């Protein structure tokens, strides 16, 4: 079986970081509600694709992304806007309805997630 790839970086100290009051609503509201969720365990954390057996996972995958890492890039400073993080959990919920079958319970607990998200994202604050 394959070996897992390095995890998404959380830290680059050449990448131009900034705080903007978006992104703060995003660790401090978004985040925050988000990982509290009941459904939030199997996104916690990058996929081990060893630990869980799924030798295909990290073929099919080649974007992967989860909350654990966009939790240490919102704790860490490690995004200039508000775009960049949207962009980080819409990856992550595409990735889970390309690998997954459509009844699958991580299917029904990735949708409750982003319906969750959906609506959190609609409430960003202006600047
Ligand atoms: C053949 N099967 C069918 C469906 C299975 C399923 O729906 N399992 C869920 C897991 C969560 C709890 C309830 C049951 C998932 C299999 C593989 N799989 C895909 C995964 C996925 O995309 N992510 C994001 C996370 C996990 C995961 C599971 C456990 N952790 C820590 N992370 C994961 N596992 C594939």
């Amino acid at each position: 079986g394959s070996m897992n790839p390095p995890p998404p970086e959380t830290s680059n100290p050449n990448k131009p970081k900034r705080q903007t009051n978006q992104l703060q609503y995003l660790l401090r509201v978004v985040l925050k509600t988000l990982w509290k969720h009941q459904f939030a365990w199997p996104f916690q954390q990058p996929v081990d694709a060893v630990k869980l057996n799924l030798p295909d996972y990290y073929k099919i995958i080649k974007t992967p992304m989860d909350m654990g890492t966009i939790k240490k890039r919102l704790e860490n400073n490690y995004y200039w806007n508000a775009q960049e993080c949207i962009q980080d959990f819409n990856t992550m919920f595409t990735n889970c309805y390309i690998y997954n079958k459509p009844g699958d319970d991580i299917v029904l607990m990735a949708e409750a997630l982003e319906k969750l998200f959906l609506q959190k994202i609609n409430e960003l604050p202006t600047e």
